[PDB]
C-alpha cells in the first residue's frame, strides 16, 4: 500500500475537517501519499481526485464542513457507480480509502474493500445513530449548538413564564434531544425510542406552574413529530402559554469542539493504522470509552443505543 | 421627588438587566429610594412592588432577561387600569417611574406623566424599531445571535452546495435582517420597508452558482414573509438546492453584548438624571452616535428609519 | 436516613451548580430532606447550613461557579473542626453529607463518615487530577474555555508568522495541556507527566518554519513552567519570532457545556443513591466510559493516569 | 485609475479580511482590477503582489486575521523603500492603493499618493486609538474577547469572593479598558488618559466587601502598568484576597462581531468610493455614528479622544 483516498459523505458535520487532517498528517508520517476525493462518491466517480500534501490541511483543524464536500450519489450502491469510481481509483493509483460520514456511507467502504481497495468507514454525523459506537463526530457539536440556542430560549420563556417546544435534530435518533434536554433543563425530553405520554407531560408543566416555575421547556426528536405538532396535541390537555421552535441547519455547523476535534484526531489515526496493518471493511468508533473498530458487516445487523436512563434521570430533576 | 418605580415591559431582550442596574444604582448615588415593579404595568395594576436595594442588582449586568419578569397589560391603556396602577404607586410613595420597554410601553410613560408621576421610557427590544433612535437595548445581542446561528448554517450550506432561505426576527422593522445579512454576506436581503423582487434574487443566485460558488443565502425578516413562504416563491423562478430556516425565540436571548451593557448602563443613568432635573415624558435613545431624549408625543408623529443604503451597499458585496 | 447536607470545597469549576441541582432534586425525589452548606468545610465548622428547597435550585444548571461558595479550611483536617463540623450538622439532624471538589476534600468525605455522617465524594475541578475517574466536573468546559482563547491566539499568531508559548491550567497534572493541545494543534505540548525536550521542540519549529507553517503554538501546561520562562529557554536553541502568553483564571469560569452539566447531573444523581443504600466513603467518577464509584481510601493510594498517547498521536499531527 | 491594490499592516484585528473583502467587490463592481499585496509595506517592498479575483474573497468575511498577513518594514518610511514599492506598484499596473491598518500605517498612505498613487487609510486595529474616529475594525471584538473572558474571571472571583487585577490590551489607549469595565461592573477602571488613585480604589473595594459583595474587579489597561505591578501598589493599602491576570493576544483574534464586519464593510466600501472620485491622502472612520473621511495630515496634529464620561459613570455603578 503506497497511496490512500479521503471522501466525506452524506451530511457534514463538524470536526470532518480534523479528520481529513489527521488521516493525511498520520498517512504521511509513514510514507503515505494522500489523495482528497471531492463530493463524497459522487465525485469518486466524477474523477474529482487531487494529490493532498501536509501543507494543504493546514488551518483546517477548527473549520467546520467538509472542505472536499459532500454529495449524494444512489449509483455508487450500484455496479455502474462501484466500477467507474473503482476505475478512477486505479487511475490515480489510489490502494485505500478512508471513508468519513453516516453508516450510510459505510456501504460504499465495504463495496470497496470487496473489490479491492480496503476502506475504513470513520463516523462523521452528528445524529449519533451509528451501531457499536457511542459517539460520531460532530455530536458534541450539534449538542453545544442545540444547547447554546436553547439557553437563549430559557433566558426569554422565564421573562415570559412562556412554555416553549423545540426541535432538536437527530434523523431518527433520540440521542441529541435526551443529552441536550438534560443539560437544558427540559421538562420533559421526546424521542423515537422511548415511549411518551403528553397528557403527563402535560401533568408535569402545569405542576410546575403551580409551583411557581417561571419557564417550561420539551425537547422534541425532530424524528419524532415538528414542534408545532407537537404543541397542539400539547393544547388538547391544557391551556399553556407556548410557543414552537425548530433550531434547524445551524446544529449542522460551527466551530467543532475541543471533543469533536480530538475524536476526529484518534478516529483518523486508527484508520490510517488499521490500513497500514492491512485491514479493511472496518468502522472505527467509541466504546467503554476507548476506541474499537467492528466489520461493518456486522454494524447492519445491529442497532444504535443510546443512554435512555437519561430520561429516568431527567423525571427526577424536572421540577 | 424621594422614590422612583422600575418596571420592564413587552418581549424581553438582552440587556434589561442591565438597565435596571444601572437605573437603581444612579439612582441610589444620588440619594433616591428605588423600587422594583414586576410584570410590567401588569404587577403595577396588581400592586408586585418591593424596594430594590444597591446589593439586590448584584449578579444581574451580563444576566439576559429581566429578573423583574414583563406581562401584557391591555387594561392598563385605559382609565380604569390607569387609576389603579396609580393607587399602587402611591401606596408605595413612588414619584417617577423607569419604564424600560418598545414604543408600545411609552404610552404607559405618558400616561403616567400625564397623572403627575414623571416617566422615562427606555427602549429595550431587539427589533430597534424606535422612532428617534439608532439602537434600542437588545439589538446587537440578537444580531450577535443571529449571526452566529447563520454562520453555522453557511458552514453546512457551503458543504452541500445548498442555498438557506433563513427567517430573522425584527416585528415589521428589517434591522435585524440588513445588519445580519450583510455580516452574513447574505446574496440578497428581504425587509419590509423596500422594495424586493424574487426573480432578481434567483438571478443573482444562479449567477452565483454559475461562478462557482459553493453556497447561497437568502436572509428575510419576519415581517415581510415566512422562509417556508419565500422558498416557495423562489422555486417558481429556477430549480435550486434550497432549504428553510426559521431561528426564532433564541434572538431574545443570551448574555448581552459589550455593546448593550454599555449602551444600558448609559440610558439607564441618563433616565435617571433627566427625572433629577423634573424631567418626564420623555424617551431616551441614540443619535449621531450620542444619548438623546424627545418628547414621547414626538415619537408617536414619527417612524423609524433604518440604514437602507446597506442593501445597496450588499448589491456590490454580493458575488 | 433523612436529611442530607451539600457543599463544595476547593476551587470552583464550571458545572458545580449542575451536581448541587441533581443532588438536591435527586434527593427531594426520594423523600429526603436537603441542606445547603456554604463555604464548604469552612462554613461547615461556622454553622452556615440552610434548608435548601427544589425550587432553590431552579436556574442553576447554565450557571457556573458555585452558589453555596467555597473556602479554604485547614482545621476541618484536625480534629478540632471535624468535631465543630458535627456538632453542627447534628445540630441541623443533617445524616449525610454530598461534598463536590477536587480528591483534597476528599479527606473530609471520608473523615465525617468516619464520624457516623455517611458522605460521597463528587469530583468538581478544572484539573482532572482525581484518581479512578477520567473526568472531573469544569474539565470539559475549561478545555473549551482555553481552546477558544488559543483559536483565537492562533488566528493573531498567523496573520504575523508568530510563534506562541501558553499556559493553560491543570495544578499539576498535564490533561488539559494534551487535549486542549491536540484540539489547537500545537507544535509541541509540554506536560509534568512525561519528558521534554526544548532543543527537539525548537528543530520542530525550525522544520514547520522552513515549510512555509505561518504560525507556532507550544502548550505548556502550568504545573511544568510559566510561559515567560518556557520562551527564554527555547530563545537558546534559535531564534524565533515568539512571545507567551498565560490564559489564567478564566479557565475556572464560564456557562458549563452539554457534558458537565450532563456530568454533573449523572454524578450527583449517583451520590444520593449510593446513600440511600446506605453507603459511605465513597468518590464516584467515570471509568471506560460509565459511572462507577471507589472507596476515598483507595484513590489515597493511587495516581490520576492521563491519555499520554494523546503526545505520540500529536507527534504524526504537527506539521 | 483601473487597477488597485490592498494591504493590511500593523498588528492584526478581527475584521480585516472583511475590509479586504468589501474593498475588493466594490471596486470590482465598478469596473477596476484589484491586486492583493501580502505582509504589508513589506512584501510591497519585496513584490509580493497577485492579481485579486472576486471569487478570492470569498469565505472570508467571517475570518479573522489577515490572510495577505502583515509585516513590519522601516525602510519603507525612507526613500529607499518608498521608490522600491513604487517600483513594485509601476510593475503590476496599480494606480493606487488601499491601507488597512493602524495610524502608523496611514504615513506609508501619505507617502504614496505624494508619489502619484492615490491612497486611503482604513483603521484595523483592536485599540481605537485614531484620531477623527470613534471606531476601528477590530475594536468591538477585542472588546467581546475581553469580556467574554472577565465574565468568566467574575464566576471565579464570585466563588471564593476574590478581588481580580486583569490587563486588558490597547497599547497607550483606554478605550478598550473602560468599555469593557463598565460592560463587566468593574470596581474600577485604570487608564492612561485619565489619573488614578490606588488608596481611593483600595477604598471602594474595603467598602464593597463590607457591603457583602462576593467579587472585586479592576481593569488595567496594559498603557498604566501591569496586572501584577498594580496588584503590588493595592496590597500597599489593605490585605486583600487578590489575583492577577494579563489577557494577552487573545483579544487580537477570534471570528469579528456583527459591528466589526459590517463597519469593515463600510469602510471598504467608502474607500473605493473615495478613489474613484479621484482622492487620495484621506482616512476614513467614524464620526457622530457615521461615515467620514479626513486629510491624513490632519491627524498627524490631533489625538484619539476616548469615552471619558464612561469613569463617572462607573463610579456610580460601582457597588
Amino acid at each position: 500500500m503506497k497511496r490512500i483516498g479521503i471522501l466525506t459523505s452524506g451530511g457534514d458535520a463538524p470536526g470532518m475537517n480534523a479528520a481529513v487532517r489527521a488521516v493525511t498528517r498520520v498517512a504521511i508520517a509513514n510514507g503515505l501519499e494522500v489523495f482528497g476525493i471531492r463530493y463524497g462518491f459522487a465525485g469518486l466517480v466524477a474523477g474529482d481526485i487531487f494529490p493532498l500534501e501536509s501543507e494543504d490541511v493546514a488551518h483546517l483543524i477548527n473549520v467546520s464542513g467538509t472542505f472536499l464536500y459532500s454529495a449524494r450519489y444512489p449509483e455508487f450502491a450500484e455496479e455502474e457507480g462501484q466500477l467507474a469510481g473503482i476505475e478512477q481509483l486505479k487511475k490515480h493509483g489510489i490502494d485505500a480509502v478512508v471513508v468519513i460520514g453516516g453508516d450510510g456511507s459505510y456501504h460504499g467502504a465495504l463495496q470497496l474493500t470487496r473489490h479491492g481497495f480496503n476502506s475504513i468507514g470513520l463516523p462523521g454525523t452528528i445524529d449519533n445513530d451509528i451501531p457499536y459506537t457511542d459517539a460520531t463526530i460532530g455530536y458534541d457539536t450539534a449538542c453545544m449548538t442545540a444547547m447554546d440556542a436553547i439557553d437563549k430560549i430559557r433566558d426569554t420563556a422565564s421573562s415570559h413564564h412562556r412554555v416553549f417546544i423545540v426541535n432538536v435534530m437527530g434523523r431518527n435518533c433520540g440521542d441529541i434531544a435526551m443529552r441536550v434536554g438534560v443539560a437544558c433543563g427540559a421538562d420533559a425530553i421526546v424521542i423515537p425510542e422511548r415511549p411518551y405520554d403528553v397528557e403527563e407531560i402535560a401533568n408535569r408543566l402545569k405542576q410546575a406552574q403551580e409551583s411557581g416555575k417561571d419557564h417550561g421547556l420539551v425537547v422534541v426528536a425532530e424524528g419524532v413529530m415538528t414542534a408545532d405538532q407537537f404543541m397542539a396535541e400539547l393544547k388538547k390537555y391544557g391551556d399553556f402559554d407556548v410557543r414552537a421552535n425548530v433550531l434547524g441547519h445551524m446544529q449542522r455547523g460551527g466551530t467543532p469542539t475541543v471533543s469533536d476535534r480530538v475524536l476526529a484526531s484518534k478516529l483518523g489515526s486508527e484508520a490510517v493504522h488499521l490500513l497500514l496493518e492491512g485491514k479493511g471493511g472496518l468502522a472505527v468508533g467509541i466504546e467503554n470509552g476507548k476506541v474499537t473498530s467492528h466489520d461493518i458487516l456486522d454494524l447492519f445487523d445491529e442497532s444504535h443505543r443510546g443512554d435512555y436512563d437519561l430520561l429516568k434521570l431527567n423525571a427526577d430533576l424536572s421540577r
